[PDB]
């Protein structure tokens, strides 16, 4: 008679976490609610195989870009009811309302629990050692090459490591998603699909898309990416950044709330990256301001036994209170517009860059195949990196691997 909840985890101690979050709700409705974590990487196998089976929680997270490709399967409740009781359409973000269901469909299959998007960190005190101000360094592509330029000719040394910082730290290996990717493809006027002729198709390919991937992945190619930062992943280069060794590093907003934790805690309050941290928003490209948009929402299986204490679960957590208290604790923005006003949120400095970078806030299409559409275009991405890896990234070639990875998405998608 436990109500269970699948979540991934979004603070140092995930489970303690939401267990907080929930007292006031089973203290309310009189039943205990049992949580279970997922690492990131296992979380999408563990859904899909309570999907196929009919074995698994009543709630579960799923990050945005997984609600389509879910809710295709016939498996989630319908909670127009849950998101109408919140305030419904008028209660959200476009960006954040467009993740409630599978692009299309009739009904909402997900409640929107937090948002985040990206930018960049920076080191404050690297910066004012190359002589690098950060409002030009960030204002355009030229700007943030020049930025990179000073920063790699600095004599500046971390007072901790007492050695040079790579101007930019961004990993090499063959990526889970694009979410690294994905705004510079957007700031050159690309996308990954577009939907043209009652159809979607790669647009991966795209004189423009490949102008904005060919950008970004030169940067390393010219020497602001070490390469032992192509050997890693993003895991290993936000333990580089914490540990002193990146001037510049594109993340989430968490990492704010990780800076004020110290390190046996999971944090990094005690390093010099938390004491000298910087937030600024993506460059305008060619065509202009984008970041990644993305965040996690809740839902419920129709095979659950338990759905009306967990339809007043989802209530609990997508209201004001939840919203806020949770943000906090993770570091996540909340979902819900209205909760966006705490002055946690407001008079945080750090936090308030992300709050603006949000009008430039940009999210994938909700689509069923999104997750075979992303495995393909990061597999072909991967390959452009290791060509990155030994200085062999031409336009010509990174164009092959994109036409490669748009023939292989166009099949997937008809
Ligand atoms: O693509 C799916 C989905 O992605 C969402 O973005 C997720 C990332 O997928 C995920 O890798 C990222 O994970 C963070 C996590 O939230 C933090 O809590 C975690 O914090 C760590 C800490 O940084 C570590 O030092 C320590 O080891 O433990 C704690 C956690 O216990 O750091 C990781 C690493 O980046 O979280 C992203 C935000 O949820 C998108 O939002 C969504 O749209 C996509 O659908
Ligand atoms: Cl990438
Ligand atoms: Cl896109």
């Amino acid at each position: 008679k436990t109500l269970e909840v699948w979540i991934m985890p979004n603070s140092p101690q995930p489970a303690e976490d939401f267990k907080a979050l929930v007292a006031p709700f089973e203290k309310a409705h009189g039943v205990e609610v049992k949580v279970t974590v997922l690492d990131w990487g296992v979380a999408w196998t563990k859904i899909t195989t309570a999907a196929t089976s009919g074995v698994g929680p009543d709630l579960t997270q799923l990050g945005t870009t997984w609600v389509g490709a879910i809710s295709a399967m016939g498996v989630l409740e319908p909670v127009d009811d849950v998101l109408e009781a919140l305030g419904g359409e008028k209660a959200y973000l476009p960006a954040v309302w467009r993740t409630t269901r599978l692009e299309g469909a009739r009904q909402a299959t997900a409640v929107p629990w937090f948002s985040e998007l990206r930018a960049f960190y920076y080191r404050t005190d690297a910066l004012k050692a190359a002589g690098v101000n950060p409002a030009e360094m960030f204002a355009s592509w030229q700007g943030f090459e020049a930025g990179l330029a000073r920063l790699k000719a600095s004599s500046f040394r971390d007072p901790e490591t007492k050695a040079p910082l790579a101007p930019l730290c961004t990993p090499g290996r063959t990526p889970r998603t694009l979410h690294n990717a994905a705004p510079w493809i957007w700031g050159a006027g690309g996308e990954i699909v577009r939907q043209a002729g009652g159809r979607w198709q790669s647009a991966l390919n795209s004189p423009e898309s490949l102008e904005g991937l060919y950008f970004f992945l030169s940067l390393a190619q010219k020497g602001y990416v070490p390469a032992e930062s192509l050997e890693k992943n993003t895991a290993q280069i936000e333990a580089d950044f914490q540990a002193g060794k990146c001037a510049v590093f594109a993340s989430g907003p968490w990492m704010i709330q990780r800076a004020q934790v110290p390190e046996a805690k999971g944090g990094f309050a005690e390093r010099t990256a938390a004491k000298n941290l910087g937030v600024a928003p993506y460059p305008a490209g060619p065509k202009g301001r984008y970041t990644f948009f993305g965040g996690s929402n809740l839902a419920l299986f129709n095979f659950s036994k338990n759905k009306p204490l967990a339809k007043e679960l989802l209530k609990y957590l997508g209201g004001p209170e939840a919203q806020v208290r949770y943000a906090q604790m993770t570091g996540m923005l909340p979902a819900l517009r209205s909760a966006w006003s705490d002055p946690s949120f407001q008079q945080n400095p750090l936090l308030r860059t992300f709050i603006q970078a949000a009008q430039f806030g940009r999210t994938y299409p909700s689509l069923a195949g999104w997750g075979g559409v992303e495995n393909l275009a990061v597999q072909h991405l991967g390959m452009a990196w290791d060509l990155v890896a030994q200085g062999r990234l031409t336009r010509e070639a990174l164009k092959d691997l994109m036409d490669k990875a748009s023939a292989a998405i166009n099949q997937a998608l008809r």
